[PDB]
């Protein structure tokens, strides 16, 4: 039996998966994962019967609910989701290898027969507002617009929601919150956007700033009074004092947002659609928008009309082709995101008039972990890890910003760096327990042994942490100047974690203004287009700040729905 369907025809009927007259229920496939799930059971009770000590193919972190369909096709083999970043012992039935191929919209040009009768066809639905891309931009966007009394579309091209932002952990930057003044932290807005402006150089657009820093609170207000937790207030590079707001003792911010965002999506019936990419942006001849082209995976192509596109699709941190030729340095670097972050969004937005700026600042995650191919939140630093060389020495301002960070960590020995802390770290940010399972993080009971076991010199690195702890004590950093030393590395056992710069995060993209409109090249606005979170350039400048992404994409998503929403 070479596919799934063939392997269960043998003893089933084709109208154990389908509908009574057959046609696929939709784009995500909704009827056929439900009978898949009447006879599997859930994905919980499916991974209940997979168990492996230290992974699960039906377990993780994504938060909504996961298609079946999303590595399990029927009548073709196909691919398991997480090899896209790990590469765990699969047996998958039915498997193929891990292989992204999607066409680039320009390539899609292509599909002109399907493309011109999808377009003169009548629309298949007709709302108000349509969404695209379900990360932390797009759900926000969507419930604004729907609580604004607009009736939306929310388009995913991938399986699974959330994008990048479902993988976020150190956190979402807001001042002068309620959070920081309980943790007994004092902030202002503009302290936040004076760390935002010189943490981008100055070059970033300062009334988009503005909304940044002004909003922040309001952008937490906004979720924690739909049903988040953002209370552990952490650091993170380049900020004054700590700001970077997750779930009660340190956990991933990401997954719980998105899984906020999209419970609150559900409660009002929002309309969702997975394997369903943005197309092209439709317009009238005033040339404002009248809808949007878009791609079904399974049923093809087909417009909806609408008032206002919201873009809220992402960066392209995965796509190293285009960092490239952008930035020659990262050519070759392993990136953090999902598997489609790869910038099709904004050529959506340019074939529509929108143009592009700040494209060539592109970030470096500092701490990749070499071993897990997977990224090490910069919040393990904000704790109090400290990185050392082989040597083992210091040779960084550990809490400085990403460009530099990156930089010093490249020109270490080897390429690479490593994270060094100890339980009391551990112990202040659960999600280091996800790298401890992951088994990113070597352990032993003194620095002698672990920098045995990891190749850093062991006596440099004894005498390193000592002198760090003394440091840490005496409140300067003389050898760094670390400007927040929050904790001796002295508590219990200690680990390293084998750290290196990867792609993650595109500070460009396309232009908007305040209410999240985009403009084009002569900066006109566009009637009813918006843009919202990664896919916009002007927030970050030269070099974002950890914490601020988050913050971008709840504030930006919330106006652009309510923007859209006015505009009708
Ligand atoms: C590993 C990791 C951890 C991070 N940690 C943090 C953190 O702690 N704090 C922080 O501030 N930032 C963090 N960042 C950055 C932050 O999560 C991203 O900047 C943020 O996810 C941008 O959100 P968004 O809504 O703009 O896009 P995304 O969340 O990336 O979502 C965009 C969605 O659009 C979909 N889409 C794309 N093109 C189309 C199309 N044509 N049609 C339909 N759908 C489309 C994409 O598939 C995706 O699902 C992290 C990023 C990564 C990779
Ligand atoms: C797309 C829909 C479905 C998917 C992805 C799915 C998943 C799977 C997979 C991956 C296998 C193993 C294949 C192999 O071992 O070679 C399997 C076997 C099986 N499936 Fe499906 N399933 C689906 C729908 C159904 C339905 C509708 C039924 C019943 C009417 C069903 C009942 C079974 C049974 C009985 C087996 C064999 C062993 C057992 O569980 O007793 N599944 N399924
Ligand atoms: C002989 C029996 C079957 C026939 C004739 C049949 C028919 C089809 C057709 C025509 C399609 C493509 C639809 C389109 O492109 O519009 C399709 C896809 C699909 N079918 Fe079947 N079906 C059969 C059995 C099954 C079985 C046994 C399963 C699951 C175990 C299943 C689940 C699905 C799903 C989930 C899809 C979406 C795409 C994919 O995963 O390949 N069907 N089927
Ligand atoms: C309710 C949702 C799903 C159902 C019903 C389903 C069905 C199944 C079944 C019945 C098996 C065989 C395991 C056994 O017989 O013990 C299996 C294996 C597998 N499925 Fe699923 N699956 C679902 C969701 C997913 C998702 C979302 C993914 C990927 C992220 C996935 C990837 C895999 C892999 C990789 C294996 C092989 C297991 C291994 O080597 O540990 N499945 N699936
Ligand atoms: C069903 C799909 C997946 C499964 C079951 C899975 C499994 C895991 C496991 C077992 C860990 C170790 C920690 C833990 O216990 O949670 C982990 C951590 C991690 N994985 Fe995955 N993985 C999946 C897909 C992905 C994808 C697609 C990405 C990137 C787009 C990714 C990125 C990461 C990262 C960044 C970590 C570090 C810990 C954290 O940030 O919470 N994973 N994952
Ligand atoms: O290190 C993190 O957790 C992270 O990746 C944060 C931001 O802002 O990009
Ligand atoms: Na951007």
């Amino acid at each position: 039996a070479d596919n799934l369907a063939e392997f269960h025809v043998q003893n089933q009927e084709c109208d154990s998966c389908h509908t009574p007259d057959g046609e696929l229920s939709n784009d995500s496939l909704t009827y056929e994962n439900t009978q898949c799930v009447s006879c599997h059971g859930t994905l919980a009770e499916v991974a209940e019967t997979t168990k492996h000590e230290h992974y699960n193919a039906h377990a993780s972190m994504f938060p909504g609910e996961v298609a079946c369909t999303s590595c399990h096709s029927a009548h073709e083999k196909s691919m398991v989701y997480c090899d896209s970043c790990h590469s765990f012992d699969f047996n998958m039935p039915y498997a193929k290898k891990w292989l992204r191929d999607e066409p680039t919209i320009a390539e899609l040009a292509k599909d002109k027969s399907e493309r011109q009768a999808a377009l003169a066809s009548a629309p298949h639905d007709t709302v108000d507002v349509v969404v695209v891309g379900s990360g932390g931009a797009g759900f926000s966007a969507a419930i604004s617009a729907t609580d604004s009394g607009a009736k939306v579309i929310l388009i995913e091209k991938e399986p699974v929601i959330g994008g990048n932002a479902k993988l976020a952990a150190g956190g979402m930057n807001a001042a002068w919150t309620d959070q920081q003044k309980a943790k007994k932290i004092t902030d202002s807005p503009e302290l936040m956007f004076e760390d935002t402006m010189k943490g981008g150089q100055n070059i970033n657009d300062p009334a988009l700033v503005k909304v940044l820093s002004s909003h922040s609170k309001d952008s937490v207000d906004w979720m924690t009074a739909m049903g988040a937790d953002l209370t552990d207030v952490g650091m993170m590079g380049g900020a004054s004092v700590n700001r970077a707001h997750r779930p009660t003792g340190g956990a991933g911010v990401g997954a719980h947002v998105v899984q906020v965002l999209y419970d609150n999506a559900v409660k009002r019936n929002i309309d969702l659609r997975m394997n369903t990419r943005g197309i092209e942006v439709l317009k009238d001849d005033k040339g404002t928008v009248k809808g949007i082209l878009v791609k079904g995976m399974y049923k093809g192509y087909y417009w909806v009309k609408a008032d206002a596109v919201i873009l809220a699709t992402g960066g392209f941190a995965k796509n190293n082709e285009r960092v490239a030729k952008l930035d020659p340095s990262l050519k070759g670097f392993i990136s953090t995101n999902q598997p489609g972050a790869v910038g099709d969004g904004l050529d959506v937005a340019e074939n529509a008039g929108g143009a592009l700026k700040d494209m060539q600042y592109i970030q470096a995650h500092p701490t990749l972990s070499v071993k897990g191919g997977v990224m090490v939140t910069e919040a393990v630093r904000g704790n109090g890890a400290i990185l050392v060389n082989r040597e083992g020495k210091r040779f960084v301002n550990e809490i400085t910003t990403r460009d530099k960070a990156s930089a010093a960590i490249l020109a270490q020995t080897g390429k690479s760096a490593y994270l060094i802390f100890d339980d009391s770290v551990r112990k202040s940010l659960s999600k280091i327990d996800k790298y401890i399972g992951l088994g990113v993080a070597p352990t032993a009971d003194s620095l002698v042994k672990l920098g045995k076991m990891e190749g850093i010199d062991g006596k440099a690195l004894t005498e390193t942490v000592a002198r760090y702890n003394s440091l840490v004590s005496s409140g300067k950093d003389t050898d760094f100047e670390r400007p927040n030393l929050p904790r001796a590395l002295n508590e219990g056992n200690y680990y390293a974690i084998e750290v290196t710069p990867g792609v993650h995060h595109t500070m460009g993209g396309v232009m908007i203004d305040t209410k999240a409109e985009v403009m084009n090249a002569k900066k006109q606005v566009i009637p009813g287009l918006y843009g919202a979170g990664e896919v916009t350039g002007g927030v970050h400048g030269a070099n974002r700040l950890g914490g601020n992404a988050i913050s971008d994409i709840i504030t930006f998503g919330r106006l652009a729905g309510e923007e859209a929403a006015k505009y009708s």
